[PDB]
């Protein structure tokens, strides 16, 4: 299948060169898999989700996304027009408030929640967890991320936007999960993207168009936008039967476009997420 005039990030992931505008993908499009977006919530009623999205847990007064960040990330994972895995099932867990902030204890609770909750869901092709969040190093937060991954969920986390070594940032510094850096449409590391040896892969993160609250759309930037590109790609590859939750990150790195990125510091991988689609 092919989405013509697709957002640059989607075209990039199914391309071997920058500057193309068609997103080529397998029609299975991630159906049968499930992706938990642990963020500010998801506007499930948005037309772009076609009823494939649902709030599953809040840690605040309401489960609605009053911020937009979570809805944006979810859209990149699996909305019809802006998503990587267009037929995946989306579950929202609101651990961040409408200002986009949350405390470590509730973020940890949200992760433990997902590890348990996936056991009551029908996700035959696999389960993915997308975490476009993070803060200063915390061994408890890293530990919660490692537990989720070991429970059998493919965990993808943002590297962070401090243009620094991701080793001092928690979600990102946990070695067992998939740490995602950001790149722009000219194949340069995004100027805000953290880097370092803990990064596993890079994904499109600068000026990413996706869904927004109020049934709208908006273009924003961040490793927060790169993360869902690979969470969505993992779901897509899992329903294709190419990999499993435990090895998806390594599989994505193994099959990535290598050496294409510029502005990559020595010691940081030069790998860009690639679906390897051949029609
Ligand atoms: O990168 C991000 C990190 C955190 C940490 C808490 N909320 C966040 C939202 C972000 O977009
Ligand atoms: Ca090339
Ligand atoms: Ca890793």
């Amino acid at each position: 299948a092919a989405q013509t005039n697709a957002p640059w990030g989607l075209a990039r992931i199914s391309s071997t060169s920058p500057g193309t505008s068609t997103y080529y993908y397998d029609e299975s499009a991630g159906q049968g898999s499930c992706v938990y977006v642990i963020d500010t919530g998801i506007e499930a009623s948005h037309p772009e989700f076609e009823g494939r999205a649902q709030m599953v847990k809040t840690y605040y007064y309401s489960s609605r996304d009053g911020n937009g960040h979570g809805t944006h990330c979810a859209g990149t994972v699996g909305s019809r027009t802006y998503g990587v895995a267009k037929k995946t099932q989306l579950f929202g867990v609101k651990v961040l408030d409408d200002n986009g902030s949350g405390q470590y204890s509730t973020i940890i609770a949200g992760m433990d929640f997902v590890a348990s909750d996936k056991n009551n869901r029908n996700c035959p092709k696999g389960v993915v967890a997308s975490l476009s969040l993070g803060g200063g190093y915390s061994s408890s937060v890293n530990s919660a991320a490692a537990r989720l991954q070991s429970s059998g969920v493919m965990v993808a986390v943002a590297a962070g936007n401090n243009n620094a070594d991701a080793r001092n940032y928690s979600p990102a510094s946990e070695p067992s999960v998939c740490t995602v850096g950001a790149s722009d449409r000219y194949d340069r590391r995004s100027s805000f993207s953290n880097y370092g040896s803990v990064l596993d892969i890079f994904g499109p993160g600068t000026s990413i168009l996706s869904t927004w609250i109020g049934g709208s759309t908006r273009s924003i930037s961040g490793t927060s936008m790169a993360t869902p590109h690979v969470a969505g790609l993992a779901a897509y590859l899992m329903t294709l039967g190419k990999t499993t939750a435990a090895s998806a990150c390594r599989y994505i790195a193994d099959t990535a476009n290598k050496g294409d990125l510029s502005n990559i510091p020595f010691g940081t991988v030069n790998l860009l997420a690639y679906n390897n689609y051949q029609a």
